[PDB]
């Protein structure tokens, strides 16, 4: 629920949540309000989840870099401190938490990684990364390692990658270009390669995580480690005689860590937005509040000036700020998480050996800039997935058709396991199922296969309820009339047939001069109820529009030099996209019945479909799923397949809400796309 009357706070496990808890107890004393401080695992990922449904904590803590994404998804209440309060914090700390001109959280402290060394094992720490391999050989002889730090999180490896040129998003004229990603340039490659070499020459292991490196350093086994201010406590209790100094340089350049600003945001759904502000502003952001947290685990250089005046006296803090100066404050734009996930994968694969540096970064480069990504994969078909149907009511299930001769009802789980599971496999056709469609109910499926027949399926009971025997050759397409009372099909027998629901052919648009002269590959109903019509693709290179009332030919659309294997109709029934052999997508004006323009794809098109919302046109091509913006006539996405044989999309269909693109491939795998 909401939890009106108390304050649920979330902060990371590596921070002084106990000290904060104290602050919470002090608030409760003066307020009479219970403060609960919890530190869930992966709280940064759960938050956007729970906050979306209206649940979650009242206050969430994390480095600023992740708040832009939360704000964007409306998960954060706008904060508005009095000018008096604002002056208490450094202006630059406020900028860290300012998104689209608004303050979305209270800044707490400036975090920056530093080189932490054991003064007893290494009086003079290396000034450069390059002298570390020799240093490790020297220490290894004495049963000690030179360096150990968390190689699992990109946060720790980024300072070295960025050192000689690597960057996340190009910054220019006071703005970030989210398409200009710098993770695979010469600089980033040089840094990651050096790192990987360290692992190859065994100066550090690819599996070293946070606890391993912290234990090793605190137990005096390794001379140096890399960490933030929050680690100084544990080392204190370990009695190690350490120092905190400038990170080593690489190729003469200083390591450039991404600087985080620990921040506290208030849940958009919280019913204690006021209690939250009173707490953060009058209890936490005070010389007392911070000191209570700082004693638990150091915060770093705090936003609050008054208290920073004391902290800046600590040399470890001065060292923190020197490394901070060599790097830069993290952007808070939504793309940051994509950048982090991208870089994390790259480092791990390059480190594990699964991929080469160039290989790993190249992919990271793509994932960091990627808009539409691979939300998941659904596997069950043992052969090519020929068609995909999505429920009109946007329910949590879809249906697929495959050359394995079956259709599958998928239950969209989304759970870590898979995006969906084969809830029921329906068999019955004696040859490849080429196309499938759902009823308005979303309760029945209508299929067409190369066995020349169509079948109605009762999805719930799992059985075929009707065979449509009429065509004399392979059936290549099927469609349901808007009111689901009429069924249409296309065949290699060059005809288009109309059927009722009882399996009787009510009408046949014969191969006559009016009809097609070759295979009819596709037939679709136009959503327009004013002029009942259907369009048809054909290997006779034409497209035909038909009056559903009298079944009379409206018009023949010529413009293709090869077979047209597919046709899609805009949701409004005004446009119509056609495609096939010649690689060009012709967009027509249904109403008038004339060409509007082309859209080169340079690849054979297999399927088409417009977006439910956006002015988008998607094309299943042998060279990826091309997506143009019907307004700019420009490509906005070109999705290829990466297993890390020629594999290509044969079918695709959007979820009713336009949020997910389902697509079948030749390898029998169904790939889910979306934000
Ligand atoms: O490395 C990916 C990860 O880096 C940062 O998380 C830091 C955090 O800022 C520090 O305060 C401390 O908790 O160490 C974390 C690394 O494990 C980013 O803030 C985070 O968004 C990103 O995923």
């Amino acid at each position: 629920k909401i939890e009106e009357g108390k304050l649920v706070i979330w902060i990371n496990g590596d921070k002084g949540y106990n000290g904060l808890a104290e602050v919470g107890k002090k608030f409760e004393k003066d307020t009479g309000i219970k403060v609960t401080v919890e530190h869930p695992d992966k709280l940064e990922e759960k938050f956007p989840q729970v906050a979306a449904t209206g649940d979650g904590p009242d206050i969430i803590f994390w480095a600023h870099d992740r708040f832009g994404g939360y704000a964007q998804s409306g998960l954060l209440a706008e904060i508005t401190p009095a000018a008096a309060f604002q002056d208490k914090l450094y202006p630059f700390t406020w900028d860290a938490v300012r998104y689209n001109g608004k303050l979305i959280a209270y800044p707490i402290a400036v975090e920056a990684l530093s080189l932490i060394y054991n003064k007893d094992l290494l009086p003079n720490p290396p000034k450069t990364w390059e002298e570390i391999p020799a240093l490790d050989k020297e220490l290894k002889a004495k049963g000690k390692s030179a360096l150990m730090f968390n190689l699992q999180e990109p946060y720790f490896t980024w300072p070295l990658i960025a050192a000689d040129g690597g960057y996340a998003f190009k910054y220019e004229n006071g703005k970030y270009d989210i398409k200009d990603v710098g993770v695979d340039n010469a600089g980033a490659k040089a840094g990651l390669t050096f790192l990987v070499d360290l692992i190859k020459n065994k100066h550090m292991n690819a599996d070293t995580d946070y606890s391993i490196a912290e234990a090793a350093f605190n137990k005096g086994e390794t001379a140096m480690t890399i960490n933030g201010p929050w680690a100084w406590s544990n080392i204190d209790t370990s009695a190690v005689n350490y120092g905190v100094t400038v990170l080593p340089t690489f190729k003469g350049q200083p390591s450039k860590p991404f600087v985080g600003v620990l921040s506290a945001g208030i849940n958009a759904a919280s019913p204690n937005k006021e209690l939250a502000k009173e707490f953060l502003e009058n209890y936490l952001l005070t010389d007392e509040g911070l000191e209570a947290v700082n004693k638990d685990k150091p915060l770093g250089a705090v936003a609050l000036k008054s208290y920073e005046e004391e902290l800046a006296k600590d040399p470890r803090i001065a060292a923190t700020m020197e490394n901070a100066q060599k790097g830069e404050i993290m952007p808070n734009i939504p793309q940051m998480s994509a950048f982090w996930y991208a870089v994390r994968t790259a480092v791990i694969n390059a480190a594990s050996g699964r991929q080469t540096v160039d290989a790993a970064l190249a992919a990271a480069q793509t994932n960091a800039a990627a808009g539409l990504v691979l939300k998941g994969t659904m596997r069950a078909h043992t052969d090519m997935v020929t068609a995909i149907a999505t429920p009109i009511d946007n329910a949590d299930i879809i249906v697929s058709a495959s050359r394995d001769k079956s259709i599958i009802l998928w239950k969209l789980t989304k759970d870590d396991k898979a995006y969906g599971v084969a809830q029921r496999r329906l068999t019955g056709h004696s040859h490849f199922v080429e196309d499938v469609v759902l009823s308005s109910d979303g309760q029945f499926a209508l299929s067409g296969s190369w066995d020349g027949e169509l079948r109605l399926w009762d999805l719930a009971a799992g059985v075929s309820t009707r065979r449509f025997v009429g065509h004399t050759k392979d059936v290549l397409s099927v469609a349901f009339s808007l009111d689901n009372r009429q069924i249409v099909s296309a065949s290699r027998d060059r005809t288009i047939k109309l059927w009722n629901t009882l399996g009787e052919c009510k009408y046949t648009i014969s191969e006559g001069g009016e009809g097609h002269r070759d295979w009819v590959s596709c037939v679709r109903f136009s959503p327009n109820t004013l002029q009942p019509t259907i369009v048809s693709a054909s290997w006779d290179k034409t497209v035909k529009v038909w009056n559903l009332s009298n079944c009379k030919l409206r018009s023949t659309l010529a413009g293709h030099t090869g077979y047209v294997s597919t046709v899609a109709v805009s949701p409004d029934g005004s446009l119509c996209a056609s495609g096939g052999k010649d690689g060009v997508v012709l967009l027509w004006d249904l109403a008038e019945g004339k060409k509007l323009y082309s859209l080169e794809a340079n690849s054979v098109i297999h399927a088409l479909c417009f977006s439910p919302n956006r002015y988008w046109l998607c094309a299943a091509t042998e060279h990826g799923i091309k997506i143009w913006d019907l307004e700019s006539k420009s490509i906005v996405e070109d999705l290829k397949v990466d297993l890390k044989k020629v594999i290509y999309c044969t079918s695709l269909n959007w979820s009713a809400d336009g949020s997910t693109l389902f697509s079948g491939y030749t390898d029998g795998v169904i790939r889910v796309w979306g934000i």
